[PDB]
């Protein structure tokens, strides 16, 4: 429907130079810029046919720009229109209790974090796998965010921590994180007109 | 008009049971509860006729319960009706390098914590003086908050920074401070209505 009235994405990501957001099988695109408003809505099936209705988290890789979908405890890779999968988190190296990915970000050159809840884990682009010890949690990595953030995505070189109707970004300074911001998805991104 | 419609407090300091916010010569009053909304606004030149327009910070002291305001290089004691001041922060120990002071927080008994942007030094109540060389950086003391905040105050036993519109939120525990909280003075403090 209007992605303006959600009021929690099943899932968002930046694919491109634009910002994808997905919902019960729909999702807009949105592009930054002055009077720039959201496009949609669209049917996810029409563009990625074998994922499911409901979505956890997605993001695309910085450089061979693959596409990675997760729900539940299957990951799908798309590279165009080819899909890979689905397949399980355990294909990944994510242990038999992960049950489900809530988001991702990028690391140093070459690594990724992926999220689940409370919980994260270093993620090697290269070799497609979880590294062994680097469990950690999040709270003491994003200390500020909420601890029940249902989707965490990257955005312009920026991390956003979503929980209910808001977001909370965050910035780093010299190896650490810390918020820097709180607002609507909805509002503050999206720029959709209020009452 | 409306506390609620205000994005920055020039200053705010719980005195007694009640939450004191002030804004370009008015203040308002807040008391927890289920339904109590920010009563005001109210004239600070009405209670508190010697102070200026702009305030940078304010607290009362725990022990003798008078009252500290700041504005830029001076500051103003009030007991009850009687005022002593202004004065230049030198009076208290502060350097002749300090621009001005954005708050304070309860330390060590009879010790008090003055905040000055990224600095801070420890003073103490009985003398009412500051060390020069106590000389402190927030950012290091209180990792995960911003590196500029305009005000820093506390309430209910919690120690609040503030930035923009927003508040970093910080308990004490093992000795090392942490942000367990970020979000928008005016919905989560105050509780005013969304949207």
């Amino acid at each position: 429907d209007d992605a303006c009235n959600v009021n929690i994405f099943d899932a968002i990501a930046e694919i491109g130079n634009q910002l994808y957001l997905f919902k019960d099988g729909k999702y807009w695109r949105f592009s930054e810029g002055r009077g720039s408003r959201p496009q949609g809505p669209f049917l996810i099936a029409d563009k990625w046919p074998a994922l499911p209705r409901k979505l956890d988290s997605v993001f695309e890789e910085p450089l061979s720009k693959k596409l990675f979908f997760f729900s539940g405890r299957q990951v799908w890779v798309y590279t165009g229109a080819s899909v890979l999968g689905p397949r399980r988190l355990d294909k990944l190296g994510l242990g038999a209790d992960v049950a489900q990915v809530t988001g991702a970000l990028r690391s140093g050159r070459g690594k990724m974090l992926l999220f689940s809840g409370r919980r994260l884990w270093r993620f090697d682009v290269k070799a497609q796998m979880v590294d062994p010890r680097s469990a950690s949690e999040v709270d003491r990595m994003f200390p500020g965010v909420p601890l029940d953030t249902h989707d965490v995505f990257q955005f312009r070189e920026k991390a956003y921590f979503c929980q209910d109707r808001f977001y909370w970004r965050v910035s780093s300074r010299s190896e650490l994180n810390q918020v820097d911001q709180v607002g609507y998805v909805t509002y503050d991104i999206l720029q959709c007109p209020e009452d």
